[PDB]
């Protein structure tokens, strides 16, 4: 999906990685046993990566705007819970809270003119 996102196909990798997400948090939620707690962990890391990517895409695609800000918070908030001791998704997460209020205050600043 990664790949195909860097073969020009951003829109069709975005789409995927959303019906890839939605399927394995199903997954997840079927994947209910004693033995499967280590392949729960992985699936939960990635879920993570899977969240991280569906914001950089996100961002990448519809920029940052009033409407696409909350999406990508819900996505690296959903990052960060399942894996907590990732520093890539809290990075990406407090960076994305930077942009949004560096954007709010440039949003500002043109309402002032
Ligand atoms: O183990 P991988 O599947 O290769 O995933 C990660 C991660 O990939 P994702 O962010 O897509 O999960 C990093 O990001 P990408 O470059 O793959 O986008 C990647 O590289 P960076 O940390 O430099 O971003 C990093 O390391 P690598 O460059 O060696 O692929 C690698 O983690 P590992 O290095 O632990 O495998």
């Amino acid at each position: 999906m990664k790949n195909m996102w860097k073969s020009a196909r951003k829109i069709d990798a975005f789409q995927h990685m959303q019906h890839f997400v939605q399927t394995m948090q199903q997954q997840a939620q079927h994947a209910i046993a004693t033995e499967d707690q280590q392949h729960k962990q992985e699936l939960h890391k990635l879920m993570a990566r899977c969240f991280l990517k569906l914001g950089e895409w996100q961002l990448n695609l519809q920029g940052i705007n009033e409407s696409t800000i909350p999406k990508v918070l819900q996505y690296y908030s959903a990052a960060t819970e399942h894996d907590r001791s990732w520093y890539k998704a809290w990075h990406a997460w407090a960076v994305m809270n930077f942009e949004a209020v560096l954007h709010y205050k440039h949003q500002n600043q043109a309402r002032d003119e």
